[PDB]
């Protein structure tokens, strides 16, 4: 049977005190709604619909074609939001999970099991619950003698005995999709907020004698809903605790887990050392025996075995084995460093291929360029790749020596085994085994300052 | 009626184990005594006197003319210190608050209310109190049946019932100024330390049948007195907790509140994101939708809406809307960046005006200079502004292109729509719509290295 | 009497999930086994033997000649490991302590007292114990009526009354060396793990009527044994807490003790300020009144009174009084900065002597060089010290001015009171009081771009 998801992303977010949609605020460098989408899709869901409000271009921009979209004109409650998905899902069959876009810690494994538990019980609906130390204000799970849901009782309606229940509804549900949309027509908004509340469908299903199950997650933190900036930092800290503990149980040294931020899509090989203050996000793959040095930032990159990154910024880059970067270097998108390369302090690499053994040790910019194997780029050297309209390519051959403070005015090709003299501005191609020099000779005015 | 303050700043500070006056040690980048002065002045005080010891030039240097000064030759106690203010304040009328210079968390709102409570009761003296979980060693507030002060009882003198009192004297008082100086003459130093203790004036006022009130602050942390380096870090952490919570309740995202240090004079607009490790101090104004990136330091600066600062150092600078700075850039005093400017890695800007749209993308120094709108400054370019005696100005017009590794030898003016060729040292003014080139042509010695 | 130590460093370390020997993982930038060696040697030990396994070249590489080595072919337990030291120690007399290489917090003062307590009791063996809040699973110290050891009882063997004992064996022992090696011959491996357990020698000594003493350490954290990556971060945090508290009780300001990492071999003078995120390791000496600015890394260096280091990387360097470094500078090994020197942003110094008052303010590389007193090195200047085979020296005299973007092509000597014009490549020595210039003159093509 097919599986669908509705992600609720259209609320006003008044407690966030923001001009942006709440679900666009980030945890681990990604919007909350994108964490939710990743988990939903990872749970095996065939189709996702995201409920969006007015001016949702940013949300739709961010999820792209990974989700369908339904517009909620007025924010009249969670059940009304789910109703907006009718055009996409009313006549679908199978299981539909509903998840709020502000629940970024939800795991794909918990959703997989919620769905499997629902389908195997052939339930009409299944509520995801959790046990919490302080359940004040949450709907309490009241189970009947068979262990299925008797009702979710709100604080205001609970007897003193029911208030002692610690098992609470997370607000995340799985539904028989046909039943969901049939019961939504009967939900009323006869209450103080004037809102259509999604849990009301469960009481409609119960009053009709349908089966509502309960699946309890063992990780209460994963159902946390972020409503303000304090809760957003708590979600960053919960995610940090989760990922750091994962890597430390898998052979990664993390010197200071409180100050180290590793995103949920990062993989790290064993015997790697992450120093304090490091932030690693995006889809990053780090091999074994790597050192990521203090206060580095690494996004969407590949760092191979034995590499050393010291206090550097790395984006959309690849770093080969045993290569050394930094301190204070920047690898920009398309930087491709081979193995045994050196990129020293105050060096910027952009859209450039540094072949094995090449060295760019200091105070240089290498952009739109290929640097051949074992070539030494001197201090202060610049690929002049830009004319103000277009970009041009620089090619340097292997085993060459590019002197200090050299300007390579692209497009230009430097051969193999070439020496380019320090201080030269090179405009013409230089063949293999040549010396190129473009600088004035020295005039010494002796005694001029006597 | 007028209002005066005496700030006590002359103690030996033996427990600090310092060669500097205790009140000069810093919290949030400012001396403790300056935090106290700011609060006192913010409370509406007409005149401030600071009691200083020998070698106080540093204290007087720091507060300048915002305070009067009285010299305390020997450190004989708080009441003796207050006596040193006689020359300035003996014949003044009105309310006088006495605050120690080592109480940097004291808030101007608590002082405003201490003073108002004192004046509205027409009290002779009012003690600021607080409730503390562990009151051992502090003077306990013993109130009479009318709720006013009966006495402050020291631990050594208290009955077991009195020791159970959690309401303690903060050591901060408001006085009828004429009564204060009349009673100081009667305080004796007949005790083990040989010291004249300020609280003794309250018992003199009480024994004469005068009214002493009690105003209790709800924030016990604000009366903390720093006596050693451990307490100084506790005061930094208390101030951090206070300011971070303020900004997060006002629409600011702070990813890691434990590692983020925002001074008390910083204002931050909503939807701004402060990344981990950021330190913002001085009189700084940050607009809305700003990103301050990890491990940046920003002091005394203005950063407008939508700007992005990445791992950079910014001092006494202004950054316009949507401008991007860093990573690893430095803005020095007088740096003025317009809107939509780019300042890239390893760039230093000092006393320089970068007009809207200008770009300084890498490895450059711009000092004593004006860069016109949309002008592109190439990699490695330097305003040579210094001759070893004086500084000179560089002017670059709009829509110009300054090539890579160019030296602009000031004073020099570059016109509009100019191209300066890479590698050039420019000594003469360059008119609009011109090409300037100052470099040797290339000699290629083919086969030289065969 | 002589004193010996056996350090156990050959275990498989399976719970570390590592390809390296456990004792080689680091705390405060040093392998755990090196912390243990430092403490043992600091306790007065005449000879150290370290038990190593196969492929121990890295361990032997790291300790060098400060230890003897004995090879343990199969990991058959702590008593078997100690037996491997027979070749070095079997016929020695005196006291022998046995310490695991994974106990990096062990202090030399605790070992000194363990040994003195052992010798003064003329004991056969002495166990180092500690009191722990949760003793589950540890061997309990059961003392007899005279206060000496009756037995160490394992959890599995203890009565309920014995399980309530909080005093536990640390696994660190002192032995009469002749008795140790005589009893090791009788230890059997008749147990489930098939292992020879060192504590079994104590029960052999007891059954023969020998005296076994107990010395209790007051710091339970120092006997912590690191078995996994979580415990390794706990040991980093325990060491951080220990050193930070030490320096703060000795007149050092540490703004954020949770984010500041100071190694155990660092000395710091009073009134120094350590800002957040600073990491100081190796054998580092920092004088009084120093500021180490946020997110700096300093290793094996000397920083004298009043120096200021801002967000910089410093290795094997020396910095004189009142010298300013950074932000974003790098001092590499052999950098020697005199007093009142300035090293500004994006400057790299390697194997270079900067005499008093010299200034290297930005975007420069100084390597294999001497810069004389008060000499000003302009922005972009480079000592071209490398030809691709060898390194050459640059000498600059005093009170000279080296212009911006100058290349000094070593070997070259620049005299005193010299001006080198901006943009010059200098290949020939320049005498005192001279002007040197090596650059093309400017061609302005007016109207070229009209
Ligand atoms: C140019 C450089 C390579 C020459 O060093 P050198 O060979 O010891 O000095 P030489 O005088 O012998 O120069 C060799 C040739 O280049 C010529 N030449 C030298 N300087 C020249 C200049 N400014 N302009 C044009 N030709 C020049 C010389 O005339 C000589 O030519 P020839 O053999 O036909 O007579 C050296 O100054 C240099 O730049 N080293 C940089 C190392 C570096 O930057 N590493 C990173
Ligand atoms: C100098 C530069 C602008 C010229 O590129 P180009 O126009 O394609 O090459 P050209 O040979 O046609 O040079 C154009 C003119 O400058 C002249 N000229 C070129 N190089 C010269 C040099 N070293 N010295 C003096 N005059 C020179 C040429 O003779 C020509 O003059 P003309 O038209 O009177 O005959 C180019 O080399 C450059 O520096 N680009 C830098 C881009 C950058 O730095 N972005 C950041
Ligand atoms: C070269 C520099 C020092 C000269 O400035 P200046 O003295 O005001 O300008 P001048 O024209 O008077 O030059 C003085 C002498 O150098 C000569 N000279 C100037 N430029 C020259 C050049 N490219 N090539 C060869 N000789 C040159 C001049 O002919 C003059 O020589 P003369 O007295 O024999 O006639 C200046 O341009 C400079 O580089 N300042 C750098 C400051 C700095 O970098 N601080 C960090
Ligand atoms: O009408 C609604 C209400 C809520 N939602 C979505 O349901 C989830 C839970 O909704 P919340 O109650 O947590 O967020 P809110 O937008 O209502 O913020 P406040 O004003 O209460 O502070 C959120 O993700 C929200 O976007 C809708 O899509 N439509
Ligand atoms: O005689 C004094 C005593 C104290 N003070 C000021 O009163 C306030 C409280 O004085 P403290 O008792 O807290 O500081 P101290 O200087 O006496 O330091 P220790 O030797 O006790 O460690 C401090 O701010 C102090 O400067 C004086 O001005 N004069
Ligand atoms: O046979 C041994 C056992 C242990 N040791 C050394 O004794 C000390 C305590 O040994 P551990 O039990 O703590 O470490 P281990 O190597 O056995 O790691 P696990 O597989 O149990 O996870 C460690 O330092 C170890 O190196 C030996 O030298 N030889
Ligand atoms: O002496 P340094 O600074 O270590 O480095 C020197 O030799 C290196 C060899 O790899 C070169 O890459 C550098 O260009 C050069 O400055
Ligand atoms: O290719 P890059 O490194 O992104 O940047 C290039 O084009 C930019 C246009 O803004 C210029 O400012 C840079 O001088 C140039 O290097
Ligand atoms: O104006 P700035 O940037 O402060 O500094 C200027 O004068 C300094 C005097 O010390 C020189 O060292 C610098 O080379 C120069 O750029
Ligand atoms: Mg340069």
């Amino acid at each position: 049977m097919r599986r669908h998801a509705i992600i609720l992303a259209a609320g006003k977010g008044t407690r966030m005190k923001s001009k942006k949609y709440k679900v666009l605020h980030e945890v681990a460098g990604k919007p909350m709604v994108e964490h939710v989408l990743e988990s939903v899709k990872g749970s095996g869901v065939d189709q996702v619909v995201t409920i969006v409000g007015h001016g949702a271009e940013s949300v739709k921009g961010h999820l792209g074609e990974r989700s369908l979209y339904s517009f909620q004109e007025e924010q009249l409650g969670t059940a009304h939001a789910v109703q907006m998905a009718k055009s996409h899902l009313e006549d679908k069959e199978g299981t539909t999970i509903v998840v709020c876009g502000d629940t970024p810690l939800i795991t794909k494994e918990t959703l997989v099991t919620l769905i499997a538990h629902h389908e195997d019980a052939n339930a009409q609906a299944t509520v995801l619950s959790a046990s919490i130390q302080q359940p004040y204000g949450y709907g309490r799970i009241v189970r009947n003698a068979s262990g299925r849901l008797e009702r979710i009782v709100e604080e205001k309606d609970a007897t003193q005995a029911e208030k002692d229940i610690n098992e609470i509804s997370s607000g995340i549900f799985a539904f028989n999709n046909k039943t969901l949309f049939e019961k939504l027509t009967q939900v009323k908004n006869d209450n103080a907020q004037g809102e259509y509340y999604l849990p009301d469908v469960l009481s409609l299903i119960l009053n009709d004698g349908g089966i509502v199950e309960v699946y309890r997650t063992n990780d209460v933190e994963e159902i946390m809903g972020v409503n303000d900036r304090v809760m957003l930092s708590q979600a960053e800290k919960a995610m940090q605790r989760r990922t750091n503990h994962y890597h430390m149980l898998n052979g990664v040294t993390i010197i200071d887990p409180d100050s180290t931020y590793i995103g949920p899509d990062v993989t790290i090989g064993s015997d790697t050392v992450i120093e304090p203050g490091v932030r690693i996000n995006g889809r990053t793959e780090i091999g074994e025996d790597v050192v990521i040095g203090q206060y580095s930032e690494i996004n969407n990159s590949t760092i191979e075995n034995g590499a050393c990154i010291q206090q550097s910024v790395v984006n959309d880059a690849s770093v080969g084995a045993n290569t050394k970067v930094g301190p204070f270097a920047q690898l920009r998108p398309g930087a491709q460093l081979g193995a045994d390369v050196k990129v020293g302090n105050f060096v910027e690499i952009k859209k450039a291929d540094l072949k094995d053994g090449a060295k760019v040790s200091h105070l240089s910019y290498i952009g739109d360029a290929v640097i051949g194997e074992r070539t030494n780029i001197g201090c202060g050297t610049i690929t002049v790749n830009y004319d103000g309209e277009n970009k041009f390519k620089t090619i340097v051959g292997k085993d060459s020596f590019v002197g200090c403070n050299v300007n390579l005015v692209a497009p230009v090709t430097i051969g193999d085994d070439v020496l380019v003299a320090a201080g030269s501005t090179i405009t013409d191609d230089v063949p293999n085994d040549s010396l190129a020099v473009a600088r004035a000779r020295q005039t010494t005015k002796e005694g001029y300052r006597k």
